Order: C-alpha cells, then sequence, then structure tokens
C-alpha cells in the first residue's frame, strides 16, 4: 500500500499534471477527441488548403514551413512557463535554466506532436484543422522529407498508450537531463530527475498495472527523440542555403545554435 | 518464483559473460588501479611497444595514425565473435528468426563494442592487447586528420558511463538488453525480440536493486546512457564514411579488403 515516501511521489505527479494542464491548451485527451470522432476540417491538397484557410484561420511549400514554425514557437513559449512549475527549477542557476531548455523543448515538441497525430495526420490551428500525412510527404524540394520522421515516431510512441498524466511527468523528466552540454552544475539537476524518475515509476506502475516494463520502454524512446531532433537540424540547414529568401525566427535560431 | 527465474537469469548471463569475454571490467579495473603494462604515451614509446603486437594484428605493406586505426580494427573483428558467442547464451535467442539474429546483431556490436570499452578505460588512457598495454588519452588525440577525434568521443561517454559503479554481473544482463532490441531496422518479427527483452530488463531492475541497494534509480539512469551511445555510435559511422572516401590505399590486399567489409 502507500506509505510517507510514495506518498509524497503522488502528490508531485498531482501537481505536474496540474500545471500541464494550465501551460498546454490542447491535452491529448482533447486531440484523441477530435480524432476519434467538434470535428476538424481535413486538408489534403491545394484546393482544400485554401478553402481550409478561410474555414478556420512554391509559396505554399513556404505557407506550410512557416506554420510549422510559427506553430514550434508557441510551444516553445507553453514549455517554457511549464518548466518554472516543475519543483527546483526555477532555483537553478538560470545559465543551467536556459541550457536546459535550449535542449529540451524539441524533445519535448516531437513528444507531444504524437499526441496530435495518427498514422493519417495531424492535427493543426488547435484541432480546427487536419493536414493529411500524404499532403505533407507531397511537397517538393526538401519540403516534403519534414514531417515523415515524426510521424514514424508518434506511430510508434502512440502505442505505449500513454495519457495526459503520463506524459506531464516524463516531459519533465526530459528537461531535468544532467547530461545536457554546457551545464555548470549537474549535481543539483540530477537530483530533481532522481525525484521525478521515481514519481514516474509509481505513476506507470499505478496508472498501467498490466503493462510490463513501460517505464523502460518508455526511457528508451527518448533515444528515438534525439535522433529526430539532429535530423531536423540538419534538413533545416539545407532549406537555410537552398533558400536565402526565407527567414527563421530568433528564437528557434538561438535554440539550434552550436546544439550538437 | 518470478523473482527466482530473474536470478537464475542473471546468473546464467554472467557465468556465460565471463566465458565468452577474457577482460572482465573487474581484471581491467585492477590493472587501472594497481604487473604493470606497457604505456604508449607518444610516438617514440608506439614504435618501443612492438608489445602491442602491430606486424600480426596489421599487415606489413604506412604512418602512425593509419596503423593505429587498422588495428583498431583487428581488435573490433576479434570483438565481434566475442559478442556473437556471447549472443547465442542469451536464452531464446538462437530460437529466433535467423535473419532476425543476424540483424540484431549487425545492429548492436557497436553498441556493445563501445559499452565494453569503457570498462577498459579511466579518463587519463585506455588498455589495449588484452590489458598488457595502456594507451594515453593524449596520445590518441594527438594523432593527425580524421584520426585524432576518434577516440575521445568515446573516452567523454566512458567517463560518464562509468560513474554509475556497475560490475560484471550488471553489464552482463545490460549487454542482453542492447542486443534484443526490437527497433533494428529489417525486423521480420518483432514480438519475440521484445519479449525477451521484457524479460532481461525485469532481470536488469531486481539485479540493480539487489546489488546497488543505495544507488537511486540506476535502472532508469543506465537505460538513459542508451541515449548517449547511439549517438556515439552514429558520429562514429559517418566518421568511417569519411575515412573510407579520403584514406583509402588502392595497393591494399584485396583480400584485407574483403576481411574489412565492415569496419567498426
Ligand atoms: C505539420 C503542421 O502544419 C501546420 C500548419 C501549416 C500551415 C498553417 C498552419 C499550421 N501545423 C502543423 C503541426 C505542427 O507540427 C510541427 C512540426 C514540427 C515542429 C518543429 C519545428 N519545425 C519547423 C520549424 C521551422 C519551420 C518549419 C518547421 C517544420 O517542422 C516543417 C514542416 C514541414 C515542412 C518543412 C518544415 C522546429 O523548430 O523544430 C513543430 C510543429
Amino acid at each position: 500500500a502507500l506509505n510517507p515516501e510514495s506518498a509524497d511521489l503522488r502528490a508531485l505527479a498531482k501537481h505536474l499534471y496540474d500545471s500541464y494542464i494550465k501551460s498546454f491548451p490542447l491535452t491529448k485527451a482533447k486531440a484523441r477527441a477530435i480524432l476519434t470522432g467538434k470535428s476538424p476540417f481535413v486538408i489534403y491538397d491545394m484546393n482544400s488548403l485554401m478553402m481550409g484557410e478561410d474555414k478556420i484561420k512554391k509559396e505554399v511549400a513556404i505557407r506550410i514551413f512557416q506554420g510549422c514554425q510559427f506553430r514550434s514557437m508557441e510551444a516553445v513559449q507553453e514549455i517554457t512557463e511549464y518548466a518554472k512549475s516543475i519543483p527546483g527549477f526555477v532555483n537553478l542557476d538560470l545559465n543551467d535554466q536556459v541550457t536546459l531548455l535550449k535542449y529540451g523543448v524539441h524533445e519535448i515538441i516531437y513528444t507531444m506532436l504524437a499526441s496530435l497525430m495518427n498514422k493519417d495526420g495531424v492535427l493543426i490551428s488547435e484541432g480546427q484543422g487536419f493536414m493529411t500525412r500524404e499532403f505533407l510527404k507531397s511537397l517538393r524540394k526538401p519540403f516534403g522529407d519534414f514531417m515523415e520522421p515524426k510521424f514514424e515516431f508518434a506511430v510508434k510512441f502512440n502505442a505505449l498508450e500513454l495519457d495526459d498524466s503520463d506524459l506531464a511527468i516524463f516531459i519533465a523528466v526530459i528537461i531535468l537531463s544532467g547530461d545536457r552540454p554546457g551545464l555548470l552544475n549537474v549535481k543539483p539537476i540530477e537530483d530533481i530527475q532522481d525525484n521525478l524518475l521515481q514519481a514516474l515509476e509509481l505513476q506507470l506502475k499505478l496508472n498501467h498495472p498490466e503493462s510490463s516494463q513501460l517505464f523502460a520502454k518508455l526511457l528508451q524512446k527518448m533515444t528515438d527523440l534525439r535522433q529526430i531532433v539532429t535530423e531536423h537540424v540538419q534538413l533545416l540547414q539545407v532549406i537555410k542555403k537552398t533558400e536565402t529568401d526565407m527567414s527563421l525566427h530568433p528564437l528557434l535560431q538561438e535554440i539550434y545554435k552550436d546544439l550538437y
């Protein structure tokens, strides 16, 4: 049964889920309800892309690219606000706070993007729209190659059948990674992650009692996220050099500076 | 009962680990602490170090860096067969689809090699030639062109990895976990693999709780290290592509080119 130590871990899991709901406006729970049948407008081609711009709201390979960078900056702001709620984070060296965010945000972005994905497409614009995976992979130049790695990860990640209360702790574990390059004081970070890892283990045991070694299987997914990011950074360098008229927003540019 | 089988699995893998890998971490540790090894710290000590068995573990008919690289390839070829033997001792492995056995080894051996290489490293150097020698980290970093950043990423990993203070009994299970990875490309029947890895993970968790009762969340921390290994390995493959392209010897014996078809 529960015991003073495991009780403290339940309170932490409760606090993190709470802050997650407050920081992220589109939960997995809402995303799943939308995807499994309010209904979204579906963008699968050129004309439907124009019908949708009116219903929800090449220059088109560029309009999708910049929809995805505007999106990703919103997520960084949400993640940064969530990070403040992880007990101990705001007390860390401000420079290590920046480093942990710089290296953590994209691994979290792709974790949470999976919540909005099924094998056929991804929800957009707060779930008012749904853009098909075939439409995205049909884009020209390198733009058709960007979103396919994410779908591949999402389909396998989603088979773990995690809910928002599990993910709230998992993304906190991600942020508080002591191996990040350039961290000045690793021990206080590792102490916090030790506590989050304990909280996640108990959460998964209680929330998925029939799911053997879910904890370990989830931790192994950090390998797939790390590879998605480095693959993405490389594609962005290509876009930069081939499309000298396109703009990368200073926030994402600074996150990617001297990353790996 | 279930714990009994998990302890029997751990003991079985340990026993098989001892039989397949001659230089254990325990033995390497003792050497690295205190028959002292011949130390190779510069060009002259390397030349004098024919105890590195370079005429044997390399072909006659070259510059230092190339010859060292060829020596590491010979060592990796040896390790691949030790790892292969060990894999066949893992319960369930040989009963897998034979194509899947080949795929698991092909994509697993680089991860295993650099995990076990850490057993032979401290922050200042690495044991070589069955632990009879010791090549310093500074010397390797001093090699020209692409060869100077061959080993340094592995040292960085080994320093982090060794702070976990695993022993051979722990490492035996960990290595089996790596081999039974169901996400390797081209696998034909993922289910039995993930079922076996599930069992190995359970055995690893119990082993670490009994062997390191005071070390909080060591299981989780060890699993997170697989993220670093994978980045170590991808980086390493790209460097071999720069070497294969730029340091080609067109006089190289064609059979030696078939023997080293895969570079490690
Ligand atoms: C797939 C999609 O589309 C829309 C959308 C399109 C038009 C209008 C409104 C929305 N929302 C979503 C879901 C968000 O899906 C996301 C996908 C990726 C990211 C990470 C972000 N990538 C970019 C950062 C800058 C510019 C482009 C990208 C890309 O990821 C990209 C995507 C396709 C082609 C080329 C590049 C990064 O910084 O790493 C965030 C959200």
